[PDB]
RNA sequence: UGACUGGGGCCUGUAGAGCACUGAUAGGGCUAGGGGGCCCACCAGCCUACCAAACCCUGUCAAACUCCGAAGGGUCCCAGG
């Protein structure tokens, strides 16, 4: 699977309860801060999810 | 095993729409009664740009109407986590 890499650009703060746990899914706790995932439907189906405040690229 | 997410299978009567049921409805057709002119009381008879059921055509309305009906949501299984 071609791998996904995100980064956190935007404040989660004031977003609904569910959308701050998809980040929590995906380790994303700091600002700026980068993970690179695997592409698994699931994977995506969180990032789709988060997309608002997430930019995504492929490594 | 969690939140959240992907793939499946059930359950549901809202948004929207509709007039088959319950009721409401504007106009025209068709047509019981009743009013009234022609007229005879021995009771019949003909007409009326009157009020008007039931029924049909056109046009619509409804938390306590529904022939119909999403997005979603609920739950169970397999996974990521």
């Amino acid at each position: 699977m071609p791998r996904l890499k995100v980064k956190l650009v935007k404040s989660p703060i004031g977003y609904p309860k569910d959308q701050k746990a998809a980040l929590k899914a995906l380790g994303l706790r700091r600002l700026q801060q980068e993970r690179v995932l695997e592409d698994t439907p699931a994977i995506r189906g969180n990032v789709e999810k988060v997309a608002h405040l997430v930019r995504v690229e492929v490594v």
